[PDB]
């Protein structure tokens, strides 16, 4: 037992590495839009650029597991990172779609850990979940969704000159 | 009745106060090690000055809980502080594992409040421990753990070149 | 076809994404050992934060990789970011020591990889590696043997002064 | 023969000279390409000024090849420039496309260039193509077809607004 842990519990600490994961997991799957949207037949490098900015958001996300895993006297546990689901994105709206989805998937598993934090009386990591995770996730989704409410609004996916204004005027 | 006072329950009115009074017996036992490692016979000048600091933060974070009482409408009673469980405390390794000791003890009050707390279903004394006691403790927890270990490389108790060396490279 | 790809031979495109995907596994090695060392009970700062900047380091070498990719009309494709062969990473000297080994095993990569760009008389990717890889992969590799012989000279591993003199003096 | 030649093919000086004049040569179709964008009847300022800026850019290539040849013992043999293959451009997707078919044929001529300083086995002129030549040129074609591609997505040639939107947002 870790000198410094108390009032820790193994399926927390579990359940904190595969919070890492999934962190993780988000980032690559930002870094495959980012690598999309820079192809020179997709070309909406404002699209991209906001892509590649929150890849590196989920990777610090991550690396705040890392610490917080050290912090308790829990182990940190890595496993593989999966590709992507997808190779290519079709166009903006299809990934700001998937880009909630994922939003909503992370979202999920932060408020399944915080349930799991509860359940076990861990006041200092239910904290940590709605100090620095809960209100980002919130506000990531809102932005996301305004996006695609603005995207359907302009004719995508089949009005390119829509898809245009959007990489111009909203990122 | 206070005036001000409202979901304050008295059993936790009663624990802050002896929370109040862990803290003053924390800043106390900080303040001996402080005059301990500032003897001519012992002479570790900056381990002395950062016990020195932790019994400033403590007598802080005691006031916090005399300002927190009457916030609510509760009414500080104090006790007395009693004097350290030693008057010597044998080197540098000794003093920190009595310092992580005595941190925890101070965190386990901390996480028994919080319960409290939640059982009588007072948000307000909820967040102020999570927001202002809970994470500083995890963190000043963390930060001996990772000397303790620094001074058992190092040698400690047997090895003196090895307890200089800590004074004058990590504090 | 991309309207772009100019003189870029499908095996040259499909080595810089094994390329990438090493980068990739790089990175993930060095945020391990940063985690490691990041341990109450292990606890060298130091240490840790030098393979925290190297994680960061091949993440931004792996993109690089990417955008390179679609400047020449190649297409990104990601494969799975395997995790680290080790857990635990034991001391300072056996990172360093894995360190090493994978520091060269990515210098033999990007040599295989300008012997490929050579055999398809692609100067521009020849090009690339050069100026923007090679060099700073043998910089690494002899900052790293440098850090080995100290942590030799110093007693490692069984000298735990020495590597606390390390953590300390070094880095 | 100069004094200060040295390793220097009589076919790589022939080679840099017809080099010399091909960039004269883009130089001059982008210069057509701007007075075209400044038409009364064609109006798109920014597009005019991209086509300038390219028309001095490649001429500054052509200074760089004369500069070369002297400082290589060579001798400097002008020919005839010839007027551009146009004398109108249609419209911005059209010159678009003819910039990026100039431009490969640049680039694969700097390519044969680089093939005839390896076959002669004058690694200066090697280094020259590739710390001068060869990285511009990729960036100037992908940087061209992202233009392709916006344009297609905007609608053109037949969508007039989209063309508008291009010379208002994207150059
Ligand atoms: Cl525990
Ligand atoms: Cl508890
Ligand atoms: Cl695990
Ligand atoms: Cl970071
Ligand atoms: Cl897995
Ligand atoms: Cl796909
Ligand atoms: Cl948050
Ligand atoms: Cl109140
Ligand atoms: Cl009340
Ligand atoms: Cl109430
Ligand atoms: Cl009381
Ligand atoms: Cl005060
Ligand atoms: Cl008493
Ligand atoms: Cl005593
Ligand atoms: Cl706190
Ligand atoms: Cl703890
Ligand atoms: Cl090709
Ligand atoms: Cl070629
Ligand atoms: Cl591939
Ligand atoms: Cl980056
Ligand atoms: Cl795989
Ligand atoms: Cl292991
Ligand atoms: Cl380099
Ligand atoms: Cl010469
Ligand atoms: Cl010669
Ligand atoms: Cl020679
Ligand atoms: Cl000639
Ligand atoms: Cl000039
Ligand atoms: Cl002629
Ligand atoms: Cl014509
Ligand atoms: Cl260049
Ligand atoms: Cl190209
Ligand atoms: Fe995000
Ligand atoms: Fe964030
Ligand atoms: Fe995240
Ligand atoms: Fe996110
Ligand atoms: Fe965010
Ligand atoms: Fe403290
Ligand atoms: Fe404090
Ligand atoms: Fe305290
Ligand atoms: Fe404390
Ligand atoms: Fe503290
Ligand atoms: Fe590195
Ligand atoms: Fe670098
Ligand atoms: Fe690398
Ligand atoms: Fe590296
Ligand atoms: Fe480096
Ligand atoms: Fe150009
Ligand atoms: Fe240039
Ligand atoms: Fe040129
Ligand atoms: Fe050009
Ligand atoms: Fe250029
Ligand atoms: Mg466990
Ligand atoms: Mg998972
Ligand atoms: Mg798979
Ligand atoms: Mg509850
Ligand atoms: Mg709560
Ligand atoms: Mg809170
Ligand atoms: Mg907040
Ligand atoms: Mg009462
Ligand atoms: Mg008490
Ligand atoms: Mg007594
Ligand atoms: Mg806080
Ligand atoms: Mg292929
Ligand atoms: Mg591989
Ligand atoms: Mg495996
Ligand atoms: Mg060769
Ligand atoms: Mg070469
Ligand atoms: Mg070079
Ligand atoms: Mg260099
Ligand atoms: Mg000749
Ligand atoms: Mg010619
Ligand atoms: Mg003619
Ligand atoms: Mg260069």
């Amino acid at each position: 037992v870790s000198q410094v842990r108390q009032n820790y519990h193994s399926d927390c600490e579990a359940a904190v590495n595969r919070m890492l994961n999934l962190e993780l997991y988000a980032s690559y799957t930002y870094s495959s839009m980012y690598a999309f949207f820079d192809r020179d037949d997709v070309a909406l490098h404002n699209v991209a650029e906001f892509f590649k900015e929150h890849s590196h958001e989920e990777r610090e996300h991550a690396e705040k597991f890392m610490k917080y895993q050290n912090k308790r006297g829990g182990r940190v546990v890595l496993q593989d990172i999966k590709k992507p689901e997808r190779d290519e994105w079709g166009n903006t709206l299809e990934a700001m779609q998937a880009a909630l989805q994922l939003e909503k998937t992370v979202n999920q598993a932060l408020l399944d850990l915080h349930k799991l934090a509860t359940d076990k009386v861990d006041p200092h990591l239910c904290d940590f979940l709605e100090s620095e995770y809960l209100e980002e996730q919130v506000k990531d989704i809102k932005r996301i969704g305004d996006f695609i409410t603005n995207l359907k609004r302009l004719g995508l996916p089949e009005n390119g000159m829509g898809e245009y204004l959007f990489d111009k005027h909203s990122v």
